[PDB]
DNA sequence: GTTGGATGGTAGT
DNA sequence: CTAACCCTACCATCCAACC
C-alpha cells in the first residue's frame, strides 16, 4: 500500500503572489486583523522571504511589523484561498478519487493502484507538482510513504517545493532514529512526558509496559505510537466529513456586558449557520475566550435539529450561563455547531 | 459494566 | 487599545442515566 501526501507551499501567501506577481521575491505576510487597535491580531502565514526574519504563522502582527517593518502586509482573504484550494483538490482527484482532504492546503492520495512501486510513485509526485504549477502556478511539497503518518513526515522533511520518498527501509530506520517529538500527533506537552520517561525514539515505546505508558500519555496515544513502532500502522485514506462547524470573533474591547457582547455572538451565528449549508445540527456550544486567554464553553445537545431561531435563543442562555459561572471579562466570543443529522 | 453528554486538554494548520 | 487570529479533530475525565 502506497500513500502520496500533498501539502501546498506557504499557501495563503503564495496565492497572493500568484494574484500579484510583483510580490514574489519580497517578504509577504498575510494577516488576521482583530480590529481592537491599529494592527491588532495575528499572522495567518508568511512567505519564506519573511520567515527568514522570524515572521511566522501565529505571531502578533505588531511584532511582525516590529522585526520586519518593511514587508508587505496583506489582509486574509479565506474565500480566495478556498477557491484555489478547491480547484487544486479537484486536480489531485484526477490522479486518485481515493482522496482524503485534511485541511485547506493538504491531502492524502492513496495511489496503491495507479503505480506499482515507489519509483513510479515518485514520478507521479513529479507529474503532480507540474500539473498544479501548470494550472494554478502553485508550488507544493510531496511526501510518499506506505502510510499517512510517514508520508506527512516525508513532506515535512522536504518543505518547501520538495518531494521525498520514505521507503520500507527508511521507515525501519526512522522508527529507530527519529526523535519522538517529531511524530505527527506528538506535540509539546506529550513530548515532555515521554522524556521524563526516557522515550526519545519511536522504538523506545516497544520495550515499555503498556499500562505504564498508557498511564502517562493516555490510551489513544499509547496504542497509536506502538502501532507506528511495530510498523503495523494502516489507517486507510477516508473521505473527510466535517464533525463541527463554527465561528468565533474578537470584540473591540473586553466585556461582561450582555448588551455589548450580543451583536458579536449573533454575528457568529449568522456566519456559522450560513456555513452549515443544508446541515442540521443537534448540538450547539457557545465558546468564550477570556481576558487571560483561557478558553471556556457551555453547550447543549437536543434530541432534534436546531433551527436558526433555537440557536439564537439558546446561545444567549448559554452566554449567560458562562457569565453566571465565570467572572472574568470576555475577549473573543463565538459559537460552534455539531452532531449533524 | 454501556453509552453518551458537558467541559476542557492537546494538537495541528 | 497597547500581543496572542482563526478553525477543526480527537481524546480524557467527570458525571449521569441505564441495559
Ligand atoms: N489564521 C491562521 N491561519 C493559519 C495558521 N496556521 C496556518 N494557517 C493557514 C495559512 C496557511 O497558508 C495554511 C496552510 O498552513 P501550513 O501549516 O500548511 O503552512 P504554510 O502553507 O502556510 O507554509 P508551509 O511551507 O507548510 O509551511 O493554513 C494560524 O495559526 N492562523
Ligand atoms: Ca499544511
Ligand atoms: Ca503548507
Ligand atoms: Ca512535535
Amino acid at each position: 500500500g502506497i500513500v502520496l501526501f500533498v501539502d501546498f507551499d506557504y499557501f495563503y501567501a503564495q496565492v497572493e503572489e500568484v494574484l500579484n506577481p510583483s510580490l514574489k521575491g519580497k517578504p509577504v505576510v498575510v494577516c488576521v486583523f482583530s480590529g481592537r487597535f491599529e494592527d491588532s491580531g495575528a499572522v495567518a502565514t508568511a512567505n519564506y522571504e519573511a520567515r527568514k526574519f522570524g515572521v511566522k504563522a501565529g505571531i502578533p502582527i505588531v511584532e511582525a511589523k516590529k522585526i520586519l517593518p518593511n514587508a508587505v502586509y496583506l489582509p486574509m482573504r479565506k474565500e480566495v484561498y478556498q477557491q484555489v484550494s478547491s480547484r487544486i483538490m479537484n486536480l489531485l482527484r484526477e490522479y486518485s478519487e481515493k482522496i482524503e482532504i485534511a485541511s485547506i492546503d493538504e491531502a492524502y492520495l492513496d495511489i496503491s493502484d495507479k503505480v506499482r512501486d515507489y519509483r513510479e510513485a515518485y514520478n507521479l509526485g513529479l507529474e503532480i507538482k507540474n500539473k498544479i504549477l501548470e494550472k494554478e502556478k502553485i508550488t507544493v511539497t510531496v511526501g510518499i510513504s506506505k502510510n499517512k503518518v510517514f508520508a506527512k513526515i516525508a513532506a515535512d522533511m522536504a518543505k518547501p517545493n520538495g518531494i521525498k520518498v520514505i521507503d520500507d527501509e527508511e521507515v525501519k530506520r526512522l522508527i529507530r532514529e527519529l526523535d519522538i517529538a517529531d511524530v505527527p500527533g506528538i506535540g509539546n506537552i506529550t513530548a515532555e512526558k515521554l522524556k521524563k520517561l526516557g522515550i526519545n525514539k519511536l522504538v523506545d515505546t516497544l520495550s515499555i509496559e503498556f499500562d505504564k505508558l498508557k498511564g502517562m500519555i493516555g490510551e489513544a496515544k499509547a496504542k497509536y505510537l506502538i502501532s507506528l513502532a511495530r510498523d503495523e500502522y494502516n489507517e486507510p485514506i477516508r473521505t473527510r466529513v466535517r464533525k463541527s462547524i463554527g465561528r468565533i470573533v474578537t470584540m473591540k474591547r473586553n466585556s461582561r456586558n450582555l448588551e455589548e457582547i450580543k451583536p458579536y455572538l449573533f454575528r457568529a451565528i449568522e456566519e456559522s449557520y450560513y456555513k452549515l449549508d443544508k446541515r442540521i445540527p443537534k448540538a450547539i456550544h457557545v465558546v468564550a475566550v477570556t481576558e487571560d486567554l483561557d478558553i471556556v464553553s457551555r453547550g447543549r445537545t437536543f434530541p432534534h435539529g436546531i433551527s436558526k431561531e433555537t440557536a439564537y435563543s439558546e446561545s444567549v442562555k448559554l452566554l449567560q450561563k458562562i457569565l453566571e459561572e465565570d467572572e472574568r471579562k470576555i475577549r473573543r466570543i463565538g459559537v460552534r455547531f455539531s452532531k449533524f443529522i
